């Protein structure tokens, strides 16, 4: 699993994006600090949350 800095996953062309991010789950690819930050809340509460609601969260947050 590579993980890169927030800026990066946000901020990079979707073909520019590193082959190791799975650009429908950038916030796996997040260090646990910035998902911490970022989501506020545990991977496992938000893998919880449906689908939907996990893109949503993640489209204002520039990660969708």
């Amino acid at each position: 699993l590579e993980t890169f800095p927030l800026d990066v996953l946000v901020n990079t062309a979707a073909e520019d994006l590193p082959r190791g991010v799975d650009p429908s789950a950038k916030e796996n690819h997040l260090s646990d600090e910035d998902f911490k930050a970022v989501f506020g809340m545990t991977r496992s509460a938000f893998a919880n949350l449906p689908l939907w609601k996990q893109q949503n969260l993640k489209k204002e947050k520039g990660l969708f």
